């Protein structure tokens, strides 16, 4: 229908967005972590302006208008900021309609693989696999994401050997029956990249993420045709034309959209069809228990091109302090390695009261 | 003094400044670019200060790098806008302990650029517009104009039916043929509606078609630039330098025109314009307000190899851009005979006033 107002309620790490429509409907989405309250303060500024009054039901177009009024800022905010009243427009539909998202979306409620992800590169190999193998015992995990070389570290690695000692530990501490993945986060070259490549081809490994630097796609492209295990990527990327661009010459074998980096359900379903379109699977990264990971999930139940499982940080406190006390109830209990999507309409998730109480208001109404 | 102490930042929602001071308390001053400056001056504290304070400036370029690089989930406009404010004061602060103007510091030296009379409105009759602009023809010296056709980003939809047909004939007809003319169609055209328009252009002697479609479809463009004769010429909005040595390599413009502020800075125009060079196409700058954007391209134009033929320079008033009144103690922007001038005063050889930074918003980061 019509948007009547557009509300943010966020501190510096998170931002929630709620939406009403003329006939008084509400829903809830969130914009994408980290310095949430410079995007939210975008949001108000930049994309309120042209969505308030006007039809959502040709959302893609909307969203379009938006990039097309805001052209002088290409880039990841204005997305960020988009991503936040698309997910909130999402929420709204699935309450209207009485139906989880996955379901507006053409799917079905039900459970999702997923694989415990790392995010720590300062932990030690030997704690890692540690951790990692108390996970696979007690909560079901069968499928271990890790870390390679330092974080956009210009070839460097966390420290002299890490690598080469983690990608072994990894297969022989957690076995032989379950799926092991990497991510070098923009870390080598493509020759060093290949280097490694091979170290993780011997060891079992199905995927290789990020090898080199995101925005050189060449390189990137370099190692995904010269190893045998998957290379993967994309989270980073927010411009449709660089993904149709990524998709074309094929520089991955598997795509990795953020839905709210990428500006929302609507835009990420484009990257999905271009995707399917070239025969390549759809995994996309979401590494937190906001509620992107949840975003993600009802995304996976409803694509025809699913990849293998979705992305689940296994991080605690320590290192996302502010995940905690978000919602009213966690929408991320794992079940024997698999999180669910219920049946619960829209979303199927809460905004702890006490959260919002102590949030920064903004709102934007016509 | 090589190594930054703090970093200031003055600003209203329309433009903002940047003072960098180094441990010996060398001071220098800059600006981030124009348009929700306080969002930019936000990030720039947020995204950028913290790592630069403390570190050699010596190495910018690096230095840079390394900013997107720990930003590296943030690639965008934003972080650039901000990182060109830093950039831009310490090529003050550099011009200032040397006691030259940036132009010299930057190989180049101090003198004229002719400036082409910049509108851009696309609400005013083609009859109004040329008589504003023949009026600075006579008045200001100015030989080179430019307008503005279709709709911005209007889908290949005109501001209204038949003005794009009826600016290209008046332009020649009301400023003359001893004038270069030049015309922006921002983002508006499919490429083959752009190449109707193109053979408009030449059919009346025009010598640089601006943006004629949407700027992030590289292809569609180098579709337009490879059919006319006419120059076509784009990049204002590019931001990102392997965007950019895909655009010059693929040579899907003739005329590269980067900004200043928008990408980033002096350093990172300055690898734009090496791409160029090595290419042999010229540089053209985009600059369409009295902020410091334009002063900092007079600078970059004096010093550059392959410059274009000459400075946007914008000519509407206070009821396009307000917020441009009173920002220096005295403006730098004074025409002559068509040409604006680069002074040999140190750094960038204007001071910004008193006044507007009373008014100003104040955030500081130091070490
Ligand atoms: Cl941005
Ligand atoms: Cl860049
Ligand atoms: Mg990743
Ligand atoms: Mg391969
Ligand atoms: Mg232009
Ligand atoms: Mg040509």
């Amino acid at each position: 229908m019509k948007l009547k107002a557009i509300e943010t309620f966020t501190n510096d790490a998170v931002g929630f967005v709620r939406v009403t429509t003329q006939d008084g409907a509400q829903g809830w989405g969130q914009v994408s972590t980290y310095h949430a309250d410079i995007t939210c303060t975008v949001l108000h500024r930049q994309v309120a302006p042209w969505m308030l009054g006007q039809d959502i039901t040709d959302l893609d177009d909307l969203l379009d208008i938006v990039t097309e009024r805001e052209h002088k800022f290409p880039g990841s905010y204005l997305r960020r900021a988009m991503a936040g009243v698309d997910t909130a427009i999402w929420d709204l539909r699935g309450k209207q309609q009485g139906k989880p998202v996955a379901e507006v979306l053409g799917g079905t409620p039900g459970l999702i693989r997923a694989y415990a992800s790392s995010m720590k590169r300062d932990i030690t190999p030997r704690d890692e696999a540690e951790r990692l193998k108390r996970l696979r015992d007690t909560q079901g995990f069968t499928a271990f994401k890790v870390r390679a070389g330092a974080e956009v570290g210009r070839n460097r690695d966390e420290w002299p050997g890490r690598t080469e000692e983690i990608i072994p530990t990894m297969r022989r501490e957690l076995g032989d029956d379950v799926d092991l993945l990497i991510d070098a986060n923009s870390c080598y070259t493509p020759d060093r990249a290949i280097e490694v490549g091979h170290m993780l081809q011997d060891h079992g490994f199905c995927h290789f993420e990020e090898p080199c630097p995101y925005w050189e796609l060449a390189q990137t492209k370099q190692v995904t045709d010269a190893l045998d295990i998957d290379v993967t990527g994309g989270e980073q990327d927010c411009d449709l034309p660089t993904w149709q661009r990524m998709i074309d010459m094929r520089a991955v074998d598997i795509v990795q959209p953020d839905i709210l980096y990428l500006g929302g359900i609507c835009r990420t379903l484009r990257v999905v069809e271009m995707a399917r379109a070239a025969g390549l699977p759809v995994t996309p990264h979401c590494a937190n228990w906001s509620l992107v990971t949840l975003f993600t999930m009802h995304l996976l139940r409803a694509i025809p091109n699913a990849g293998k499982y979705l992305e689940f940080s296994i991080e605690g406190p320590d290192y996302y302090p502010w995940q905690e006390g978000l919602f009213v109830k966690t929408p991320y209990e794992i079940e024997d390695g698999h999180a669910r999507v219920t049946d619960a309409p829209g979303w199927g998730v809460e905004i702890s009261p006490e959260w919002l109480a102590r949030s920064q208001y903004q709102s934007s109404e016509i």
